[PDB]
């Protein structure tokens, strides 16, 4: 199963509180940039998992505007910055055994980095710039391979 791990886009520093910080114009722009790149890669997203935080959901909105995404999305509490990478890993393994062919995961630091390591043996937490995407091929036994990583700058 193809897993695409994405860090939410650039977000405003100030808001009533952290969970509600909106995306910035640039954050939107770059998120659409990465979305179109994926579209050009013949990427077909079957399932979507997103953090409950506004910046994650908005990144999803923006992406969904350029890439054909599922009508629904699953808002996961464990995708927040302090999310339990173990439960995220298990959720992904579940979908893998379910038959799901591909999933797009939109989250935050430091979770995104740890998630890749947790899923892929021998890998250290990679560095994620905003809107950057990590590709991981996960098998039924929870064994994942870190394929590549793409960021708005390596396209820009
Ligand atoms: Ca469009």
């Amino acid at each position: 199963m193809q897993v695409f791990i994405m860090r939410h886009g650039d977000a405003a520093l100030d808001a009533a509180s952290d969970s509600v910080r909106p995306l910035t114009t640039n954050g939107c722009d770059e998120s659409r940039l990465m979305a179109n790149w994926l579209k050009g890669q013949k990427v077909e997203i079957e399932r979507v998992l997103v953090s409950p935080f506004l910046r994650a959901e908005q990144t999803l909105e923006e992406v969904g505007d350029c890439l054909n995404l599922p009508s629904s999305a699953e808002v996961l509490p464990e995708l927040t910055p302090c999310g339990d990478v173990g439960l995220v890993s298990a959720y992904l393994q579940a979908l893998t055994n379910e038959g799901v062919a591909s999933v797009l995961v939109i989250s935050h630091l430091p979770l995104v980095g740890y998630l890749v390591a947790e899923l892929c043996p021998g890998e250290t937490p990679p560095m994620f710039t905003t809107s950057a995407i990590a590709s991981v091929t996960l098998d039924e036994s929870g064994n994942g391979t870190f394929n590549w990583q793409m960021s708005p700058c390596n396209l820009k």
